[PDB]
């Protein structure tokens, strides 16, 4: 096994064709699944998994109840291939509230977090073994992805936060050789806020498109230089953009460089991947509540201010079920490196109060140069029927 | 891993002997079982799997109602091997509601449909990775063979309809050297309507043994020259005739050519494999309702028209019971290729509306040059005794 | 992979030690377990796994009423590693209701019998392919071994009864060399009944200690001859004796070549194994009942009639309980054959008719030369628990 | 595959990080869950695995009532990957009522054991083979560690205590090369009782920490010469003290070598682990009940009598809750050997009477050095909601 160096073309995509959906949430009224939310998936050179974090129980236990909370002691990381359902088999590979997985080509580096919020915990296991481990530095909450993290020549990057929510924050981009950190760097950029970053190899660095629940509805940008540790991080030029709440769609705007201020509130977590001065990317139709999933490439969009010239889209998910968070998957072809991306579609509580749980399922779409047709996939399911 | 070329005579058979059953219904009454259809059976140099897509559920689940419809979003095709039930530890290798699948040697190709029926998608998958996509072309729903593909040196045929169930279509070959389509020959011969082909590896090409919801009630036969790409699709010159519903077996005819026109209408997705001039074949014993299941051998029934030389009979399943879908299903031996076949046996809705689900068993017939006994294996669940 | 061959002494043992219990019923009141019958345990160079035959159902479900009968379409051959309970994660490797399966070293030889009592088909799987076929030959029921089959260089055997339980019988021994027969050989041997034959490798032929449903209750033995095909089927020389029904142990016979006729109805599956003049062997407390189970080793017992110098006994299962079949279980030590054994103890109908369905657990003990302790393992579940 | 022979260095560790939790009872409620006590974990070169022993059933299992007693003919010992629930489809590798598991390298050695209590035996399994038996020595009660073993360059060692709980014991420990034992050792030390051992690689022997529930509340230690046999049992210098019951913190003693007689009655299984003259270690919180964990070290503590020189401690699980047993568990690094150990959380009767049934989840910490924050995992699952 030599390493996983990345260097190949990206390939040059004409939208996205269906690939997984586990009905996650389905089967749940009649099997024993686990509850979950923030999913992701990942793989090594052979198998895509599917990962996410669960709440220590299943659905048709009376515990589940509240599972709204993204903390607690009981909450585990699993692992499945991908393509089944989370089951009373599946493993907890690692306790966490957070995490981030990468296959720097050799074996696994699963970062988990768990501990008071205020000093909290990062368990650095690797290959099975736990190599490492830093604590929170700012004593509000250390938090990380939710998505899978980059390895290339045998670096794996992950970026951190632990600050305020909707404030300021120390995010660090912690750059882990084996399960051992062996350097850490400090965030440097326009970016006003990063968080849930959704990172990709895009040789010889690794590029980051999060989340910004402070000021931004527009995607901060997150580059990271695997060659010297260097950062930047800047803003989408894209003037459509995708993060929800945010204003509309006519006067949205963003200007790569500044949180523009839109509703920009809070956010969820989200992807996007350039292609030379386009860009590829996906939000939930609903502006203000996470509902539909739709997916487009903006001409003009990663290299130009306020763009607005959409084409190509796909209505993933109807907007009038409701999807959730979402991050980009690569996953290297025969010749390019292909990405592909996820959606976790949220089934539960605070929403869907007929039922006192929260849990998702999933649905993946990868690239394609070829064809497709239309539809949309949601759990789909009766929240009628479903339990509690 | 060098490829699989197939060149290696098929093997004299002398009829058929019991391989596998599953009990998926049974079990469903005691167990979380998946609810699934349209079922088949492939290996590679290794193990034999069985496939099916499913509804998205479980049996036991208040969902499975109405499972009588072939499409929706949350349906997807199972893999499993062969012998263990559908459970919910089993793996949605992809989202679809048609497929095909088989063993280029390397590792596995398998096409997967869904969208919307006017337009949808067809995803191309292969070793885990999305190597195609190629879209609906006549607007009315694109759906393929719900059995295994073929693939011989490197290149993997599979036979593709969109058009109109009772009515002309288009009728494509795709030629898919790993997960990548590289060329669609258009289907040509007496053929009026080619759907459900249930193919296999007569070296140098792929024959195969379709349906018609049209016009015929005998079966067609849709030839492929792997080696230049032309096609050719006759028709089966044996009068004994297999397909449901059909008109006897005295006013039965095939003239190896044109639509028969009795009883032309639907079909039911059917095999049948030659052997010289003559024909082993197997249908329902019933021919108004897809019930009983017998399979042989008809002396002429390949070379000649309209044939009724019956030999060899077997009553695979009884004819107070029922069956439904069947295809070929072959298997290298170890100096010839031997052919197996399988059959999903319906229990549900439309008939045994007792309960509202529709979910299938299976039973599956190998090829042997040795004696047999006789009798008859149904999915024999009692319907008073399943749930719902 | 080279050849088993078993050129190897077997081992000096000292008396039983145990091994393996998997607590089939107990778990059956609060999971979804198989139902089961007819057991028996077989190992490859590395794991030793666990067969038996289902009821094409689990326990908790209404179906498995009546469970009690033998044959029926719906049963097959379970597989699991040694321990693990027979799960909706099963797999049934073949149909049957009848069967033996060996590891002739490079891969699996697994005859499974299924058809019409008075016309059945015998399916020789292995590797996967389906390499033969026999059918019945007498038309009253083509029954096999329900033990482990032995392979010697690259030919495996299996001895073959379809006749009258109680009356004559033909009694073939089957020489399959690669899941294709090769070779059959009739019986021969003052044995006037060989059914349920416990065989094994003591070089360089096989060996089998079987059951007698017609006049005896002392074991009939059944030697191949790997070597030349020739056979040859003594009686056991211990006056102890271990089949039941039997007379007693004061009253109870045997002269090494007639059946007795004492209590000669009926039996059970039963093993036995040879050192030197001596006897090891194993059968129900109970001489009426097949209830409770001991082992020891007559002095004398294997060369000489009527024995009765028993020593070494053990209560592996107490007379105060219920066992079933049983049979010889070899295991290839690092310099001796060490033969090991395992025990059905069934729990069901006809007997504890608390409940109407019949299924079994299991207890099995290998060889020693070590010391031991005392004691009795048994199903032991509460059949007023237990569900029904 | 070469031998482990440990030659490496430990680590300099600074505290412990999170590694696994199950939710063992919580999952219980809404699954089949086997029913546990008295796991441990261990690990061969590459997957880490769960261990524990069980009680023949399932928690939603009316047999279940009165786990609370310790030995039964039905407990066998289960093994998983480190992170899967004990599920369905996990395996018994062997009956018994304790044991031990170390992994020489090339393979298992499992001794499991169970008989009367009075005279019972002890299998010793080793790579799926029974490689030998050695039974009771004093007529009460044969019993090992119910922790990981420790094999050195071929030779893996075991302690074996048969006596009086509260009284002298004949203490062995046997050395067996390949589940073959090859030579039994005598106790010899200030050591006044050694149960439970938590035995690790403390190159070139091994170092044991053991329980005393007869005069001792002070660990006893157990140190075994790999090289010549001989053996040493001296006790732990420091002042500090974790066992429970137990005196206090203030009148808690200890002199290195004497049981000092303080709530010196029973105990629990407990770990520790040597650095220079310091000691890593860990008891429960509560001193008088087995409840909340914490773990610390103790400066002068290994090699100084009486110490009180506390420093950098965890509440591992909060003192509010409940523990149970917990063992060292180590783990080789890339150039050190890491140490980790685990903690079984209790939930069941004698206390929680509120159910009937007695099963455990379980926690599980290695070593860092690296920071880390605050918190306290628990079973956390509401016994209210719980089955029974
Ligand atoms: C490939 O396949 C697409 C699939 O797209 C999606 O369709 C659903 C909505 O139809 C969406 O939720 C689902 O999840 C799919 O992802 C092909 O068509 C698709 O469907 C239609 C048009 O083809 C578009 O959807 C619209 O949605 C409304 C809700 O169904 C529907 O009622 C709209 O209908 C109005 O125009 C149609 C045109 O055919 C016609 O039916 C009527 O005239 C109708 O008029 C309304 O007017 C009044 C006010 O609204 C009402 O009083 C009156 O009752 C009536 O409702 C409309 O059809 C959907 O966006 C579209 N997808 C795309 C990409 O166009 C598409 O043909 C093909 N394209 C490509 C590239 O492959
Ligand atoms: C190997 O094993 C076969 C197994 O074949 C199948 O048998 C079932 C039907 O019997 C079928 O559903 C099941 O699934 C099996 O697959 C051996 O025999 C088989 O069974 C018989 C003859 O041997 C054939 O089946 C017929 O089915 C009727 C329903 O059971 C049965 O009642 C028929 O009986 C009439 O003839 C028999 C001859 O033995 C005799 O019983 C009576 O005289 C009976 O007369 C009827 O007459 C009146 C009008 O019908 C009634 O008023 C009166 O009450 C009575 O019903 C018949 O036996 C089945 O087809 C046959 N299989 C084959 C291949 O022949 C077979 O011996 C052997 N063959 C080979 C190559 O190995
Ligand atoms: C290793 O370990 C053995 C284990 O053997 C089995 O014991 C159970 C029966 O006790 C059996 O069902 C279980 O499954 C075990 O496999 C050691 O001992 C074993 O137990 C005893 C003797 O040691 C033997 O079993 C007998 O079973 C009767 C039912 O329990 C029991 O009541 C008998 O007791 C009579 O004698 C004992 C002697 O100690 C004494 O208790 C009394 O005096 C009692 O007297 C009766 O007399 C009247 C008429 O019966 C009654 O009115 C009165 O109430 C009372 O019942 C007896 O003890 C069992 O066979 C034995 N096993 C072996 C191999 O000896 C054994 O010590 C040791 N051996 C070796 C080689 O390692
Ligand atoms: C990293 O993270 C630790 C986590 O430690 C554990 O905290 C829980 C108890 O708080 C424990 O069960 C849980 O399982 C955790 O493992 C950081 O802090 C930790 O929490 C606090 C202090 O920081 C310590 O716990 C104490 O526990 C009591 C129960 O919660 C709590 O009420 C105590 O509060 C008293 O002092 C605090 C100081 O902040 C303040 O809140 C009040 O003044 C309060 O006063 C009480 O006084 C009267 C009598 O008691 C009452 O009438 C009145 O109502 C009120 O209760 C206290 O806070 C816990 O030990 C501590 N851990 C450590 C290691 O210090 C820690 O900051 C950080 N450390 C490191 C190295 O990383
Ligand atoms: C990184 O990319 C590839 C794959 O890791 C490295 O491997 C060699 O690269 C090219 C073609 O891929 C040739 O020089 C060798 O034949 C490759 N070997 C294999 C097994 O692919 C490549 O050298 C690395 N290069 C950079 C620039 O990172
Ligand atoms: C990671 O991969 C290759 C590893 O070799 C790095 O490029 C190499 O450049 C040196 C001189 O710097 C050559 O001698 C190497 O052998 C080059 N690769 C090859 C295939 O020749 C590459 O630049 C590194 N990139 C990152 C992002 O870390
Ligand atoms: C295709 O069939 C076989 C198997 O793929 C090819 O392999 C060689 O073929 C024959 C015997 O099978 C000999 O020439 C070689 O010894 C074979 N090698 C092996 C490993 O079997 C064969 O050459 C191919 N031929 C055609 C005509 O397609
Ligand atoms: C059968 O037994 C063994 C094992 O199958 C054969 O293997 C050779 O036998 C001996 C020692 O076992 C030596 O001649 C070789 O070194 C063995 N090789 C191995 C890999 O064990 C043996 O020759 C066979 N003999 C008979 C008489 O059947
Ligand atoms: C099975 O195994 C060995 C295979 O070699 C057979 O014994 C061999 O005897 C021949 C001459 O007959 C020698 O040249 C072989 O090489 C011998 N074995 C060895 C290791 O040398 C053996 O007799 C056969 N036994 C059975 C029961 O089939
Ligand atoms: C035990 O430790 C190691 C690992 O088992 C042995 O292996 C050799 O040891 C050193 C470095 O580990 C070198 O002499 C060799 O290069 C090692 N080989 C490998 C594959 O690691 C070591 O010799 C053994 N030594 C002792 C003292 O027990
Ligand atoms: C276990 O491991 C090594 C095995 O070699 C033992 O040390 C060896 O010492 C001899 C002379 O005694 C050398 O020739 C060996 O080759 C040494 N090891 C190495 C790597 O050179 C070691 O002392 C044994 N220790 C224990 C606890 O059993
Ligand atoms: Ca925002
Ligand atoms: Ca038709
Ligand atoms: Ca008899
Ligand atoms: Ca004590």
């Amino acid at each position: 096994v030599e390493y996983r160096n990345w260097s190949k073309p990206q390939c040059q995509i004409t939208g996205f064709a269906p690939f997984s959906k586990d009905n996650s949430i389905r089967l749940s009224a009649g099997g024993d699944i686990w509850v979950t939310r923030e999913p992701y998936v990942s793989c090594d050179p052979v198998k895509c998994y599917q990962f996410a974090l669960g709440q220590g129980t299943t659905l048709d236990n009376k515990h589940s109840n509240d599972t709204v909370h993204d903390r607690i002691p009981h909450r585990t990381l699993l692992m499945n291939e991908l393509g089944v359902p989370f089951h009373l088999g599946t493993r907890q590979v690692c306790i966490a509230w957070s995490s981030s997985s990468c296959h720097d080509g050799k074996a696994w580096l699963h970062v988990c977090i768990t501990g008071d919020d205020k000093n909290a915990t990062a368990s650095f296991i690797y290959d099975g073994r736990l190599v490492d481990s830093i604590g929170s530095w700012s004593q509000n909450i250390l938090r990380t992805q939710e998505s899978e993290c980059v390895c290339i020549n045998g670096t794996c990057t992950v970026v951190m936060t632990d600050g305020s929510a909707s404030g300021r924050a120390d995010t660090r981009i912690l750059f882990i050789e084996e399960g051992k950190i062996v350097h850490i760097s400090p965030l440097a950029g326009s970016a006003q806020h990063v968080e849930e970053c959704s990172c990709y190899p895009r040789y010889p660095g690794v590029r980051c498109i999060c989340r910004d629940n402070w000021k931004g509805s527009n995607r901060p940008v997150v580059d990271i230089n695997m060659e010297d540790y260097s950062i930047d991080s800047s803003y989408v030029c894209s003037g459509l953009v995708g993060d929800t709440p945010r204003n509309d769609d006519r006067s949205s705007n963003s200007n790569c460089r500044d949180p523009n201020n839109e509703r920009g509130t809070q956010g969820v977590k989200g992807w996007a991947f350039d292609n030379g001065n386009d860009l590829w990317m996906g939000r939930t139709i609903s502006k203000d509540l996470r509902s539909g999933y739709e997916t487009f490439k903006v001409i003009g969009g990663w290299s130009t201010p306020n763009s607005k010239s959409q084409i190509n889209r796909q209505v993933i998910v109807d907007s009038d079920n409701r999807s959730g968070y979402s991050g980009i998957f690569s996953v290297e072809g025969k010749s390019c490196i292909n990405r592909c991306f996820y959606v976790e579609l949220i089934r539960g509580r605070k929403q869907e109060t007929r039922v006192w749980w929260t849990s998702n399922s999933i649905v993946v779409f990868c690239g394609t140069s070829g064809t497709y047709g239309t539809g949309s996939w949601p759990d789909g399911a009766n929240i009628n029927f479903m339990p509690i």
